[PDB]
């Protein structure tokens, strides 16, 4: 894997479909806690515990309460110089009919901030809400989601339970529904969308340049993606912290980069 | 880089719980068909055109004649030197406190049948049927699978389509169920069986020394699971169609499992 960043911006300068595979590593980049490895924790449990279906069943109160905790520690961050530098090339290279894609495995809703149009959202957002009932999908960015999560969702263990009954959780709003709402977002055992699978394997198969970004090819969800790009190939350009490979923080490399 | 085989053994001799990931090469030199690549066609179509929930909802049928061919031609396919070296090392060690475990995406199990026991298919099996009503998973060797796919599944373009209609694809035999099965295989567009992944990783955290032999770039996620190894600072020895071996699996495996 080269460093060449004069042998990159010569790849870059001719791509006319540039796809951006971006991981945590971005979001992380501002100030957004990854809920990963020594991260992935929340009072006494992990991802596993929290984030299935099961898991919301059995209790929703509590799951509720820590998407809660998650909302409000996203909504006060703002896109970081890489996400901006994406967002940048995106709206400049769309001007000379060249086109750019972010599949993002985040949930903060940072690129889309940040101006990027074309993104690809395959874990979902926790800005989103998708009722048990009716199945809509609604937008919510409501500080707090509903009035019975006012002051909850603190991450120490010993915290209180909120044990809100599940009439008192975020209900639908869509006329005569009235439906509990979970959190739009892609949970253990659930499927990818298979529209935004339909749509990621598209621009995969049409693109010229692939970028993996604040994570690496080999694990997941870059490793869904980046070794068929590669093996037809197209050049992988790999941006992270430890065919091309440059290291450091996205909003270093990336601003440079992207230029 | 290293292609030596002296300095492999040395590791070998001594390991606990060796991991071998087996891809789609081990079981290409049985003469399993594959389904990638230029050489990778059935009719008009490859694996990510046929494999996926898609096309199983959009002609069922096509579907199946392919599965369905593909488990008429392992009637003549038998284990190679590769997976019986593999499963000869597995009984070998096991009288010696050590592990062996086989990994593997490939539905042809010709490594159960080399006698194989450490077995992970995580991609399912060519002879396991699900259903897509009561989800209940059955082994199925039938042959043919269903009386409608007598004599179909022929692998030559200009094929016509069998054209069977739902009713007599492959029909679920529980009590009062009459469900439509699949082929019990992941497809893609398909996350594994949870607790099959969190297994896989089990055996890869606690390994001495992996090995990974005739797997590409694009299998996934097996293309994964060596890489996460090497990371610990655990050897990762490449046995391709730290270290590399190159020729057939049956011609380097042997000796090096010796
Ligand atoms: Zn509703
Ligand atoms: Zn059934």
């Amino acid at each position: 894997p080269s460093s060449s960043m004069a042998d990159f911006r010569k790849f870059f300068a001719k791509a006319k479909h540039i796809v951006i595979i971006s991981g945590a590593g971005v979001s992380a980049e501002s100030g957004v806690p990854t809920f990963r490895g020594a991260g992935g924790y929340w009072r006494k449990w992990q991802a596993q515990d929290l984030a299935t279906p099961l898991a919301f069943a059995h209790n929703p109160s509590r799951v509720w309460e820590f998407y809660h905790y998650r909302r409000e520690v996203m909504g006060s961050k703002e896109p970081n110089a890489g996400h901006r530098a994406i967002a940048e090339c995106e709206t400049r290279l769309g001007k000379q009919g060249r086109r750019v894609v972010v599949i993002t495995q985040n949930i903060d809703e940072l690129h889309r901030k940040a101006g990027t149009k074309n993104l690809l959202e395959i874990h979902g957002s926790l800005f989103k809400t998708r009722c048990t009932s009716c199945g809509v999908v609604a937008e919510n960015y409501k500080s707090p989601i509903c009035p019975a999560l006012s002051g909850k969702g603190a991450p120490e263990p010993g915290t209180q339970d909120a044990s809100i009954p599940v009439e008192k959780l975020p209900r639908c709003e869509e006329a005569g529904c009235g439906g509990l709402l979970r959190p739009h977002v892609v949970w253990f055992g659930e499927n990818l969308d298979p529209a935004i699978l339909e749509e990621v394997d598209r621009e995969l198969a049409h693109c010229d340049l692939c970028l993996v970004v604040g994570t690496s090819s080999v694990v997941y969800p870059a490793a869904m993606f980046a070794p068929q790009v590669a093996a037809r190939g197209v050049p992988v350009a790999e941006f992270n912290t430890e065919r091309f490979h440059f290291q450091g923080p996205c909003g270093t490399t990336l601003p440079e980069a992207l230029a």
